[PDB]
């Protein structure tokens, strides 16, 4: 996150760190046993991480719990980034406390203007490159459709939406990928992608989860 600020020891109590020895992308508990992330941060081996806050230090409240499957969206396509949506089922079931909580899914899709959270452990330079030990936060407004496209035109699609802004300054980063963006209390979106990090003109581009609900439900309901 460039721009953000601490947000304070288990705050933000959904999200996720997805752990292979290293810290390489964030994640939101929708469940006991499921975790939503970026279909680009797929890979084997992956342990899940809740209620992290430095994911350098033991500091208690932690729980590591290794994934029995991840299912990557089936029409995800890795140049467009489209569909960049994945699920990830937990070997056994999280313990749910104030510090480790799930996050609820949207039953409608949110309107530009909206004010949401965004949350990791990502890159904290538009330039070089700093890791924070803690997690950081970061409040942006969703942008408008017409201006999304005008920044990346020919890049957005239906299941896309920016988040930022404009001016530069603020966003999110490597690193802070698969992570939640949550707007009045719902997951709204998915740390996806963006042209560098906080640069003017390009906002960070984010999965927009109200398309996929129905998809996701029924995938949780027959695995
Ligand atoms: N600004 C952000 N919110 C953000 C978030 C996560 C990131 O990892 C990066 C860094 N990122 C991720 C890739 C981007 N590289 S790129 O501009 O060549 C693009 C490649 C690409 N492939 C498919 C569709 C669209 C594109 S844009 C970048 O700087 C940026
Ligand atoms: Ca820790």
């Amino acid at each position: 996150i460039v721009g953000g600020y601490t947000c304070g020891a288990n705050t933000v109590p959904y999200q996720v760190s997805l752990n292979s020895g290293y810290h390489f992308c964030g994640g939101s508990l929708i469940n006991s046993q499921w975790v939503v992330s970026a279909a680009h941060c797929y890979k084997s081996g992956i342990q899940v991480r809740l209620g992290e806050d430095n994911i350098n230090v033991v500091e208690g409240n932690e729980q590591f719990i290794s994934a029995s499957k991840s299912i990557v969206h089936p029409s995800y396509n890795s140049n467009t980034l489209n569909n960049d949506i994945m699920l990830i089922k937990l070997k056994s079931a999280a313990s749910l406390n104030s510090r480790v909580a799930s996050i609820s899914l949207p039953t409608s899709c949110a309107s530009a203007g909206t004010q949401c959270l965004i949350s990791g452990w990502g890159n904290t330079k538009s330039s070089g490159t700093s890791y924070p030990d803690v997690l950081k936060c970061l409040k942006a407004p969703i942008l408008s459709d017409s201006s999304c496209k005008s920044a990346y035109p020919g890049q957005i699609t239906s299941n896309m939406f920016c988040a930022g802004y404009l001016e530069g300054g603020k966003d999110s980063c490597q690193g802070d990928s698969g992570g939640p963006v949550v707007c009045s209390g719902k997951l709204q979106g998915i740390v996806s992608w963006g042209s560098g990090c906080a640069q003017k003109n390009k906002p960070g581009v984010y999965t927009k989860v109200c398309n996929y609900v129905s998809w996701i439900k029924q995938t949780i309901a027959s695995n």
